[PDB]
RNA sequence: UUUUUUUUUUUUUUUUUUUUUUUUUUUUUUUUUU
């Protein structure tokens, strides 16, 4: 039971386990959280986990969470829980750290965005420091780098590239604002559009190879998207901005390693034979052509609002090329 | 290396014909070739 499956496979999976089919079960994180299917027996492999940034044990919440499932009502006596050793001991303070503890509750840093500071710049009045301190020298470097690349002009006055990032919310504003202005875009066919928008979605976590050979094309969109966001990235730090681990490590990544299946995907092709050729399984690769939706409807936006009926045509051909009978299936629990 | 599915609004037709407008006048016998 993992995140890399289709939806009818992991439901049909929970389905089985619920009517008492399935002994054993090697399950993620998500299992425990909701999905209430009980069990006798729950074993830790390790104490600790890698949440984005670097190793870390467990939090007392989490160990919580996950070690509860395992006492059903009525048909045991008492839970059993067990936390396995590989040849070497474990340490005694932080065992009971992680399971002696009064968990805490979790908070968020509050980030903040471009696309939020242009918005809140159109509302007639609302004083924007004085709101912010119920963060304030972050903002004043924020608003330096939308001027300089003429966002917004000297008053703050939110000018045409700026109300186009207004609309875009996923992920990059400006990469994306640049990229549309700049007459990309204009030269690819709709299946290509679609192949190359696919760097903003897939977080290209994995470590195999990239396809050695994809097109005479789609490898000068490569060098074009990665010029303009190198480009943008030597404004941030001209201006001293703190970088997410994100945004720090996008080129170090390998998130053009999914153009070849997404190409394939809309030029029509049975996703039996894409799975032979693809480095992901089927349950990601179905997941970034639903992150693809919403890039398509937010350029066919962008499109009214700059007044390019040519671009507006080939988005809109975009979203029928990746839409299959698949992705559409019903739930086996209705 | 866990974790991340986003998609705005409208209902069933104004009433009475063809006309559709400018610069000033005359006088007595057939037919053909000349």
């Amino acid at each position: 039971h993992h995140g890399g499956l289709l939806p009818i496979v992991k439901e049909l999976i929970e389905i089985l386990f619920s009517k008492g089919f399935i002994k054993v079960l090697f399950a993620t994180e998500t299992f425990a959280m909701g999905l209430n299917l009980p069990t006798r027996t729950v074993i830790f492999s390790s104490i600790r986990k890698h949440d984005g940034n670097g190793l870390r044990e467990l939090t007392p919440g989490e160990f919580t969470q996950m070690a509860g499932r395992a006492g059903r009502r009525g048909l045991d006596s008492t839970g059993t829980v067990i936390v396995m050793a590989y040849n070497s001991p474990l340490s005694i303070a932080t065992f009971k750290e992680v399971t002696m503890g009064v968990p805490t509750r979790l908070q968020s840093q509050f980030r903040l965005t471009y696309n939020m500071i242009l918005n809140l710049l159109r509302i007639e009045a609302l004083r924007v420091e004085e709101m912010i301190k119920y963060l304030l020298p972050d903002y004043e470097k924020r608003l330096a780098v939308l001027k300089d690349t003429e966002f917004i002009d000297q008053n703050h006055n939110v000018l045409l590239k700026g109300r186009v990032a207004c609309e875009i919310n996923s992920g990059y504003e400006l990469v994306l604002t640049e990229l549309i202005l700049d007459n990309f875009l204009g030269s690819f066919e709709p299946e290509e559009i679609v192949a190359l928008l696919s760097v903003f979605v897939y977080e290209g976590k994995t470590r195999e190879e990239e396809p050695p050979i994809v097109t005479p094309r789609l490898a000068k969109g490569k060098q074009r998207i990665e010029e303009i966001y190198k480009k943008m990235l030597c404004v941030f730090n001209t201006h001293q901005i703190p970088l997410t681990q994100d945004e720090a490590e996008f080129l170090d990544r390998k998130r053009f390693a999914m153009m070849n299946v997404v190409y394939e995907w809309a030029r029509g092709l049975s996703f039996k034979e894409i799975m032979e050729m693809s480095p992901e399984a089927e349950g990601t690769v179905v997941r970034v052509i639903t992150w693809l939706d919403e890039i398509c409807r937010e350029v066919k936006t962008a499109s009214i609002i700059i007044g390019n009926s040519t671009l507006h045509m080939k988005m809109s051909r975009a979203q029928e090329l990746i839409k299959r009978d698949i992705v559409f299936a019903a739930s086996l629990y209705l």
